[PDB]
């Protein structure tokens, strides 16, 4: 089988809900997918979803479920300079991290205290967001999903309009998504980044500071 189906099955194996995506539109198959952050899809849907994936459909992982939040950093290099290699390697040593198809990085973690909604952006630099926190009613594409950049017609894509396909891949190794003190982490990120001029967004600071 492909890597897309292997990993999709891995998430289902671990109790996570997944949602099909990407053919024509590049959005979930269901219009009411947001509900999968709060409930299971039902067997007679789960299998339908797999078949779609086993046949070319990418898939996504909704946040919120099981305390899951995904920190979606626009640039893996920026985060490297932001918190230093050791910190990064530590973070992505204890929990699942993946490479995005545009040079970014997704850090998956579980937490007892997470936002009720996604926070976009979580941190900002020189007036722009450099990382989104995906939680309830939001998602991230899953490992194995691939994108043909031929259809990316913006500069947000480093491979703009090239006939080239890349996929969401493992940052290092496959590991279970582990628990963290999200707030402790957002604070560690805060300090570590204050020197670079990277600050919590107002929405992020209000959820953190409470
Ligand atoms: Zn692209």
């Amino acid at each position: 089988s492909s890597e897309r189906i292997r990993y999709a099955k891995w998430f289902l194996e671990h109790g996570f809900n997944i949602i099909p995506i990407d053919p024509e539109s590049k959005k979930p198959v269901l219009k009411e997918w947001q509900k999968y952050s709060h409930e299971m899809p039902s067997d007679e849907e789960k299998q339908r979803f797999l078949k779609m994936i086993e046949e070319g459909y990418n898939y996504a992982i909704p946040g919120g479920q099981k305390g899951l939040v995904i920190l979606d950093f626009e640039s893996k290099e920026k985060l490297k300079a932001w918190i230093g290699e050791s910190a990064l390697e530590e973070l992505c040593r204890k929990t699942l991290c993946t490479n995005t198809v545009h040079g970014g990085i997704h850090i998956y973690v579980l937490s007892n205290d997470i936002p009720p909604h996604k926070i976009n952006p979580l941190f900002e630099e020189n007036g722009k967001g450099i990382i989104d926190l995906q939680s309830y009613n939001s998602y991230v594409l899953g490992l194995g999903s691939c994108v043909n950049h031929l259809h990316c017609t913006t500069d947000k894509c480093p491979w703009k309009e090239q006939n080239y396909t890349t996929c969401y891949t493992l940052y290092n190794e496959l590991k279970e998504i582990s628990k963290v003190d999200l707030k402790s982490l957002l604070r560690f990120l805060a300090e570590k980044g204050k020197r670079l001029g990277i600050t919590l967004s107002k929405t992020a600071k209000e959820w953190l500071e409470g």
